[PDB]
Protein backbone atom coordinates (compact mmCIF):
# COMPACT_ATOMS: atom_id res chain seq x y z
CA UNK A 1 0.00 0.00 0.00
CA UNK A 2 3.09 2.14 -0.20
CA UNK A 3 3.77 0.92 -3.83
CA UNK A 4 8.33 1.06 -3.18
CA UNK A 5 10.07 1.48 0.37
CA UNK A 6 13.07 0.36 1.81
CA UNK A 7 12.85 -1.57 4.78
CA UNK A 8 16.38 -2.43 6.56
CA UNK A 9 18.64 0.44 5.31
CA UNK A 10 22.39 -0.78 5.12
CA UNK A 11 24.44 1.43 7.22
CA UNK A 12 21.28 3.13 8.42
CA UNK A 13 19.98 0.92 10.80
CA UNK A 14 20.57 1.16 14.96
CA UNK A 15 19.38 -1.85 17.03
CA UNK A 16 19.73 -2.00 20.97
CA UNK A 17 20.36 -5.07 22.97
CA UNK A 18 18.14 -6.96 25.67
CA UNK A 19 19.91 -4.08 28.33
CA UNK A 20 18.98 -1.77 26.34
CA UNK A 21 22.80 -0.77 24.83
CA UNK A 22 23.56 0.37 21.26
CA UNK A 23 24.65 -2.47 19.17
CA UNK A 24 27.74 -0.79 17.23
CA UNK A 25 27.88 -2.59 14.11
CA UNK A 26 30.57 -1.77 11.30
CA UNK A 27 28.34 0.39 9.45
CA UNK A 28 29.08 4.20 8.87
CA UNK A 29 28.48 5.56 12.47
CA UNK A 30 28.22 2.13 14.74
CA UNK A 31 25.18 1.10 12.57
CA UNK A 32 24.76 -2.37 11.24
CA UNK A 33 26.50 -3.20 7.89
CA UNK A 34 24.06 -5.62 5.75
CA UNK A 35 20.66 -6.71 5.49
CA UNK A 36 20.21 -10.05 4.40
CA UNK A 37 17.41 -13.65 3.90
CA UNK A 38 13.97 -11.08 4.20
CA UNK A 39 11.08 -13.27 4.98
CA UNK A 40 8.02 -11.39 5.26
CA UNK A 41 3.72 -12.64 6.57
CA UNK A 42 1.19 -10.45 6.67
CA UNK A 43 -2.17 -10.91 9.26
CA UNK A 44 -5.72 -10.45 9.16
CA UNK A 45 -5.27 -7.11 10.64
CA UNK A 46 -3.41 -6.01 7.47
CA UNK A 47 0.34 -5.76 9.21
CA UNK A 48 2.86 -6.43 7.48
CA UNK A 49 5.88 -7.76 9.88
CA UNK A 50 9.47 -8.62 8.18
CA UNK A 51 12.12 -10.03 9.18
CA UNK A 52 15.27 -10.21 7.97
CA UNK A 53 19.24 -11.40 9.28
CA UNK A 54 20.99 -7.86 10.63
CA UNK A 55 24.29 -8.63 9.79
CA UNK A 56 25.99 -5.67 11.97
CA UNK A 57 29.57 -6.38 10.84
CA UNK A 58 29.87 -8.02 7.63
CA UNK A 59 27.52 -9.61 4.88
CA UNK A 60 29.44 -12.81 5.53
CA UNK A 61 27.28 -15.82 6.31
CA UNK A 62 29.77 -17.03 9.55
CA UNK A 63 29.38 -13.40 11.37
CA UNK A 64 27.62 -11.72 14.29
CA UNK A 65 24.14 -12.10 13.51
CA UNK A 66 20.41 -11.14 14.88
CA UNK A 67 17.50 -11.20 13.47
CA UNK A 68 15.52 -7.85 12.85
CA UNK A 69 12.01 -7.56 12.45
CA UNK A 70 9.91 -4.29 11.49
CA UNK A 71 6.11 -3.75 11.44
CA UNK A 72 4.03 -1.57 9.23
CA UNK A 73 0.16 -1.47 9.85
CA UNK A 74 0.09 1.56 7.30
CA UNK A 75 0.72 -0.56 4.43
CA UNK A 76 4.13 -0.65 4.14
CA UNK A 77 4.59 3.24 4.65
CA UNK A 78 6.46 3.36 7.57
CA UNK A 79 8.25 0.36 9.65
CA UNK A 80 8.62 0.17 13.56
CA UNK A 81 11.95 -1.64 13.77
CA UNK A 82 13.63 -4.03 16.85
CA UNK A 83 15.71 -6.76 17.40
CA UNK A 84 13.08 -10.26 17.72
CA UNK A 85 15.44 -12.42 18.33
CA UNK A 86 19.18 -11.78 19.97
CA UNK A 87 22.25 -14.57 19.14
CA UNK A 88 23.19 -16.13 22.28
CA UNK A 89 26.59 -13.90 22.33
CA UNK A 90 29.39 -16.31 23.37
CA UNK A 91 31.72 -15.16 20.57
CA UNK A 92 31.22 -11.55 19.35
CA UNK A 93 32.57 -12.59 16.07
CA UNK A 94 30.46 -15.45 14.81
CA UNK A 95 27.26 -16.03 17.36
CA UNK A 96 24.22 -16.06 14.69
CA UNK A 97 21.26 -16.57 14.24
CA UNK A 98 20.05 -16.53 10.34
CA UNK A 99 17.65 -17.35 7.91
CA UNK A 100 14.32 -16.46 8.94
CA UNK A 101 11.38 -18.57 7.78
CA UNK A 102 7.56 -16.59 8.79
CA UNK A 103 3.91 -18.67 9.29
CA UNK A 104 1.22 -16.48 10.52
CA UNK A 105 -1.67 -19.01 11.25
CA UNK A 106 -5.02 -19.65 13.19
CA UNK A 107 -3.88 -22.32 15.67
CA UNK A 108 -6.93 -23.49 18.04
CA UNK A 109 -8.61 -19.88 17.26
CA UNK A 110 -5.13 -17.36 17.99
CA UNK A 111 -3.86 -15.54 15.22
CA UNK A 112 0.08 -16.36 15.80
CA UNK A 113 3.08 -15.34 13.94
CA UNK A 114 5.95 -17.90 14.18
CA UNK A 115 9.48 -17.55 13.32
CA UNK A 116 12.20 -20.09 12.60
CA UNK A 117 15.75 -19.48 12.30
CA UNK A 118 19.20 -21.23 12.96
CA UNK A 119 21.45 -20.90 15.49
CA UNK A 120 25.29 -20.89 15.78
CA UNK A 121 28.24 -19.76 17.59
CA UNK A 122 31.40 -21.12 17.76
CA UNK A 123 31.68 -22.82 13.97
CA UNK A 124 33.53 -20.45 11.45
CA UNK A 125 32.76 -22.54 8.25
CA UNK A 126 29.41 -23.11 6.48
CA UNK A 127 26.64 -25.15 7.89
CA UNK A 128 26.92 -27.69 5.37
CA UNK A 129 30.72 -28.54 6.36
CA UNK A 130 29.78 -30.48 9.62
CA UNK A 131 29.15 -33.94 8.89
CA UNK A 132 30.29 -35.97 11.84
CA UNK A 133 28.01 -35.30 14.24
CA UNK A 134 24.47 -36.03 14.88
CA UNK A 135 23.30 -33.08 14.88
CA UNK A 136 26.32 -30.84 15.16
CA UNK A 137 26.76 -29.42 19.37
CA UNK A 138 27.12 -26.34 17.82
CA UNK A 139 23.73 -26.25 15.59
CA UNK A 140 19.96 -25.45 17.20
CA UNK A 141 17.13 -24.42 15.39
CA UNK A 142 14.75 -21.91 17.32
CA UNK A 143 11.02 -20.94 17.24
CA UNK A 144 9.63 -17.85 18.15
CA UNK A 145 5.76 -16.86 17.95
CA UNK A 146 3.48 -13.73 18.35
CA UNK A 147 0.28 -13.58 19.37
CA UNK A 148 -0.68 -9.91 19.77
CA UNK A 149 0.12 -8.82 15.89
CA UNK A 150 3.84 -8.55 15.22
CA UNK A 151 4.96 -6.96 18.60
CA UNK A 152 6.28 -9.07 21.64
CA UNK A 153 7.89 -12.58 20.56
CA UNK A 154 8.99 -15.40 22.49
CA UNK A 155 10.31 -18.22 22.95
CA UNK A 156 8.63 -21.48 21.99
CA UNK A 157 9.72 -24.36 23.58
CA UNK A 158 9.75 -27.20 21.03
CA UNK A 159 10.78 -30.72 20.73
CA UNK A 160 12.46 -30.13 17.45
CA UNK A 161 15.80 -30.84 18.97
CA UNK A 162 14.79 -34.15 20.11
CA UNK A 163 13.22 -35.07 16.36
CA UNK A 164 16.40 -34.66 14.94
CA UNK A 165 18.70 -36.17 17.28
CA UNK A 166 16.03 -39.72 17.80
CA UNK A 167 16.08 -39.65 13.72
CA UNK A 168 20.00 -39.62 13.89
CA UNK A 169 21.39 -39.08 10.70
CA UNK A 170 21.03 -35.10 10.44
CA UNK A 171 23.75 -32.90 11.67
CA UNK A 172 21.39 -29.92 11.18
CA UNK A 173 18.41 -28.48 10.14
CA UNK A 174 17.48 -25.06 8.84
CA UNK A 175 14.00 -23.42 7.21
CA UNK A 176 13.55 -23.45 3.45
CA UNK A 177 13.76 -19.83 4.07
CA UNK A 178 11.03 -17.39 3.54
CA UNK A 179 7.15 -18.28 4.90
CA UNK A 180 5.85 -22.02 5.42
CA UNK A 181 2.08 -22.37 5.61
CA UNK A 182 -1.31 -23.83 7.42
CA UNK A 183 -2.77 -26.32 5.94
CA UNK A 184 -6.38 -26.68 4.50
CA UNK A 185 -6.57 -28.82 8.27
CA UNK A 186 -5.40 -26.33 10.35
CA UNK A 187 -1.95 -28.04 10.66
CA UNK A 188 1.48 -26.06 10.05
CA UNK A 189 3.93 -27.19 7.74
CA UNK A 190 7.57 -25.63 8.01
CA UNK A 191 9.42 -26.67 4.53
CA UNK A 192 12.85 -27.76 5.97
CA UNK A 193 16.28 -28.26 4.52
CA UNK A 194 18.91 -30.59 6.03
CA UNK A 195 22.37 -31.53 6.20
CA UNK A 196 22.88 -35.33 6.40
CA UNK A 197 25.63 -36.94 8.31
CA UNK A 198 28.61 -38.12 6.54
CA UNK A 199 27.68 -41.44 5.99
CA UNK A 200 24.53 -41.15 4.20
CA UNK A 201 25.45 -40.74 0.58
CA UNK A 202 23.29 -37.59 0.12
CA UNK A 203 24.90 -34.55 2.04
CA UNK A 204 21.06 -32.54 1.76
CA UNK A 205 17.89 -32.94 1.78
CA UNK A 206 14.84 -31.26 1.44
CA UNK A 207 11.45 -32.13 3.56
CA UNK A 208 9.24 -30.24 5.74
CA UNK A 209 8.39 -30.61 9.56
CA UNK A 210 4.42 -30.17 10.97
CA UNK A 211 2.42 -29.63 14.28
CA UNK A 212 -0.97 -29.23 14.82
CA UNK A 213 0.02 -26.30 18.05
CA UNK A 214 2.85 -25.15 16.98
CA UNK A 215 4.85 -26.65 20.35
CA UNK A 216 5.27 -30.85 19.05
CA UNK A 217 7.07 -31.12 15.64
CA UNK A 218 7.52 -34.04 13.99
CA UNK A 219 9.44 -35.24 10.42
CA UNK A 220 8.00 -37.46 7.92
CA UNK A 221 9.49 -40.65 7.36
CA UNK A 222 10.72 -39.99 3.77
CA UNK A 223 13.29 -37.31 2.07
CA UNK A 224 13.13 -35.22 -1.09
CA UNK A 225 16.23 -34.64 -2.69
CA UNK A 226 18.37 -31.81 -1.82
CA UNK A 227 19.45 -29.70 -5.19
CA UNK A 228 20.29 -26.39 -3.60
CA UNK A 229 17.75 -27.44 -0.44
CA UNK A 230 16.24 -23.79 0.29
CA UNK A 231 12.73 -24.68 -0.61
CA UNK A 232 9.01 -23.53 -0.22
CA UNK A 233 5.80 -25.60 -0.23
CA UNK A 234 2.27 -24.97 -1.53
CA UNK A 235 -0.58 -26.98 -0.59
CA UNK A 236 -2.12 -28.26 -4.69
CA UNK A 237 -5.45 -30.80 -3.35
CA UNK A 238 -3.79 -32.01 -0.36
CA UNK A 239 -0.75 -33.18 -2.69
CA UNK A 240 2.17 -30.86 -1.30
CA UNK A 241 4.74 -29.65 -3.65
CA UNK A 242 7.86 -28.02 -3.29
CA UNK A 243 10.14 -25.83 -5.36
CA UNK A 244 13.75 -26.08 -4.56
CA UNK A 245 16.93 -23.83 -5.31
CA UNK A 246 19.15 -25.28 -7.82
CA UNK A 247 21.73 -24.20 -9.66
CA UNK A 248 20.57 -23.64 -13.53
CA UNK A 249 17.17 -24.47 -13.63
CA UNK A 250 14.81 -24.91 -10.39
CA UNK A 251 13.33 -28.03 -9.05
CA UNK A 252 9.63 -29.15 -8.46
CA UNK A 253 8.52 -32.68 -6.52
CA UNK A 254 5.42 -33.81 -5.34
CA UNK A 255 3.90 -35.34 -2.30
CA UNK A 256 0.63 -37.15 -2.34
CA UNK A 257 1.37 -39.44 0.78
CA UNK A 258 2.64 -36.69 3.13
CA UNK A 259 6.15 -36.94 2.78
CA UNK A 260 6.71 -40.46 2.67
CA UNK A 261 7.75 -40.33 -0.89
CA UNK A 262 8.17 -37.50 -3.92
CA UNK A 263 8.16 -37.21 -7.29
CA UNK A 264 8.58 -34.54 -9.86
CA UNK A 265 5.75 -32.24 -10.36
CA UNK A 266 5.79 -31.42 -14.23
CA UNK A 267 3.73 -28.12 -13.82
CA UNK A 268 7.19 -26.37 -12.32
CA UNK A 269 9.87 -28.77 -12.44
CA UNK A 270 12.63 -27.07 -14.52
CA UNK A 271 10.51 -23.90 -15.17
CA UNK A 272 12.62 -21.17 -14.15
CA UNK A 273 16.22 -20.44 -14.71
CA UNK A 274 18.43 -18.76 -11.70
CA UNK A 275 21.76 -20.05 -13.44
CA UNK A 276 24.89 -20.37 -11.78
CA UNK A 277 24.98 -21.47 -8.14
CA UNK A 278 20.86 -20.99 -7.83
CA UNK A 279 19.16 -18.90 -5.19
CA UNK A 280 16.66 -18.89 -2.77
CA UNK A 281 12.94 -18.06 -4.06
CA UNK A 282 9.44 -17.61 -2.77
CA UNK A 283 6.79 -19.89 -3.73
CA UNK A 284 3.13 -19.49 -2.71
CA UNK A 285 -0.68 -19.88 -4.07
CA UNK A 286 -2.93 -17.30 -5.15
CA UNK A 287 -7.00 -18.60 -5.55
CA UNK A 288 -8.75 -17.65 -8.32
CA UNK A 289 -12.19 -18.61 -8.20
CA UNK A 290 -12.33 -21.84 -7.49
CA UNK A 291 -8.74 -22.75 -9.26
CA UNK A 292 -5.37 -21.72 -7.77
CA UNK A 293 -2.22 -20.09 -9.14
CA UNK A 294 1.13 -20.29 -8.22
CA UNK A 295 2.92 -16.93 -7.96
CA UNK A 296 7.07 -16.99 -7.84
CA UNK A 297 9.96 -14.66 -7.19
CA UNK A 298 13.56 -15.11 -7.74
CA UNK A 299 17.04 -14.03 -9.52
CA UNK A 300 17.11 -13.99 -13.63
CA UNK A 301 20.95 -13.42 -12.70
CA UNK A 302 21.56 -12.49 -16.13
CA UNK A 303 25.58 -11.79 -15.14
CA UNK A 304 25.66 -15.95 -14.40
CA UNK A 305 27.09 -15.74 -11.34
CA UNK A 306 26.39 -14.47 -7.69
CA UNK A 307 25.27 -11.13 -8.38
CA UNK A 308 21.81 -12.48 -9.09
CA UNK A 309 20.10 -9.96 -10.95
CA UNK A 310 16.91 -9.63 -12.21
CA UNK A 311 14.91 -10.31 -9.11
CA UNK A 312 11.21 -11.45 -10.94
CA UNK A 313 7.95 -12.55 -9.99
CA UNK A 314 6.42 -15.50 -12.47
CA UNK A 315 2.65 -17.01 -12.29
CA UNK A 316 2.99 -20.70 -13.01
CA UNK A 317 -0.31 -21.82 -14.40
CA UNK A 318 -0.78 -25.37 -12.21
CA UNK A 319 -3.02 -27.19 -14.71
CA UNK A 320 -0.94 -26.22 -17.94
CA UNK A 321 2.52 -26.03 -16.87
CA UNK A 322 2.63 -22.67 -18.64
CA UNK A 323 5.03 -20.01 -17.23
CA UNK A 324 4.77 -16.40 -17.67
CA UNK A 325 7.12 -13.59 -16.29
CA UNK A 326 4.54 -10.84 -14.72
CA UNK A 327 6.88 -8.31 -13.38
CA UNK A 328 11.10 -8.07 -13.11
CA UNK A 329 10.47 -6.10 -9.83
CA UNK A 330 14.00 -5.37 -9.50
CA UNK A 331 15.46 -5.47 -12.39
CA UNK A 332 19.44 -4.74 -11.50
CA UNK A 333 22.82 -6.16 -10.72
CA UNK A 334 22.93 -7.19 -7.05
CA UNK A 335 25.85 -7.19 -4.49
CA UNK A 336 27.86 -10.35 -4.72
CA UNK A 337 28.58 -10.26 -1.29
CA UNK A 338 24.80 -11.14 -0.70
CA UNK A 339 22.31 -10.53 -3.00
CA UNK A 340 18.94 -12.10 -4.91
CA UNK A 341 16.72 -13.36 -2.16
CA UNK A 342 12.88 -12.83 -1.72
CA UNK A 343 9.92 -12.91 -0.20
CA UNK A 344 5.98 -13.10 -1.63
CA UNK A 345 3.02 -12.19 0.41
CA UNK A 346 -0.82 -12.80 -0.33
CA UNK A 347 -3.07 -12.00 1.45
CA UNK A 348 -7.28 -11.36 1.41
CA UNK A 349 -8.50 -9.87 4.15
CA UNK A 350 -12.13 -9.69 4.17
CA UNK A 351 -12.28 -8.83 0.05
CA UNK A 352 -9.20 -6.60 -0.39
CA UNK A 353 -6.34 -8.55 -1.37
CA UNK A 354 -3.13 -7.51 -1.40
CA UNK A 355 0.30 -9.58 -2.89
CA UNK A 356 3.36 -7.84 -2.16
CA UNK A 357 7.25 -8.64 -1.51
CA UNK A 358 10.17 -7.70 0.15
CA UNK A 359 13.87 -8.41 -1.39
CA UNK A 360 17.72 -7.81 -1.41
CA UNK A 361 18.67 -4.62 -2.61
CA UNK A 362 22.40 -4.01 -2.21
CA UNK A 363 22.90 -4.85 1.59
CA UNK A 364 19.20 -2.94 2.40
CA UNK A 365 15.74 -4.73 2.07
CA UNK A 366 13.01 -3.36 0.13
CA UNK A 367 9.11 -3.36 0.17
CA UNK A 368 6.90 -3.39 -3.35
CA UNK A 369 3.29 -3.69 -3.36
CA UNK A 370 2.66 -6.12 -6.50
CA UNK A 371 -1.22 -6.04 -6.29
CA UNK A 372 -2.13 -4.67 -9.54
CA UNK A 373 -0.79 -7.72 -11.07
CA UNK A 374 -3.41 -9.95 -9.79
CA UNK A 375 -5.67 -9.59 -12.19
CA UNK A 376 -2.99 -10.90 -14.12
CA UNK A 377 -1.51 -13.70 -11.81
CA UNK A 378 -5.06 -14.28 -10.98
CA UNK A 379 -5.80 -15.02 -15.06
CA UNK A 380 -3.32 -17.61 -15.46
CA UNK A 381 -5.32 -21.34 -15.10
C1 LIG B 1 22.96 -20.96 6.91
C2 LIG B 1 23.60 -20.46 5.61
O1 LIG B 1 24.80 -20.65 5.36
N1 LIG B 1 22.78 -19.90 4.72
C3 LIG B 1 23.25 -19.25 3.51
C4 LIG B 1 23.20 -20.13 2.25
C5 LIG B 1 24.04 -21.39 2.38
O2 LIG B 1 25.36 -20.96 2.70
C6 LIG B 1 23.97 -22.15 1.04
O3 LIG B 1 22.60 -22.49 0.76
C7 LIG B 1 24.86 -23.43 1.13
O4 LIG B 1 24.37 -24.32 2.11
O5 LIG B 1 23.74 -19.40 1.15
C8 LIG B 1 23.40 -18.07 0.96
C9 LIG B 1 23.49 -17.53 -0.33
O6 LIG B 1 23.39 -16.33 -0.59
O7 LIG B 1 23.64 -18.30 -1.30
C10 LIG B 1 22.71 -17.36 1.95
C11 LIG B 1 22.34 -18.04 3.27
O8 LIG B 1 22.45 -17.18 4.40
Amino acid sequence: TVEKSVVFKAEGEHFTDQKGNTIVGSGSGGTTKYFRIPAMCTTSKGTIVVFADARHNTASDQSFIDTAAARSTDGGKTWNKKIAIYNDRVNSKLSRVMDPTCIVANIQGRETILVMVGKWNNNDKTWGAYRDKAPDTDWDLVLYKSTDDGVTFSKVETNIHDIVTKNGTISAMLGGVGSGLQLNDGKLVFPVQMVRTKNITTVLNTSFIYSTDGITWSLPSGYCEGFGSENNIIEFNASLVNNIRNSGLRRSFETKDFGKTWTEFPPMDKKVDNRNHGVQGSTITIPSGNKLVAAHSSAQNKNNDYTRSDISLYAHNLYSGEVKLIDDFYPKVGNASGAGYSCLSYRKNVDKETLYVVYEANGSIEFQDLSRHLPVIKSYN
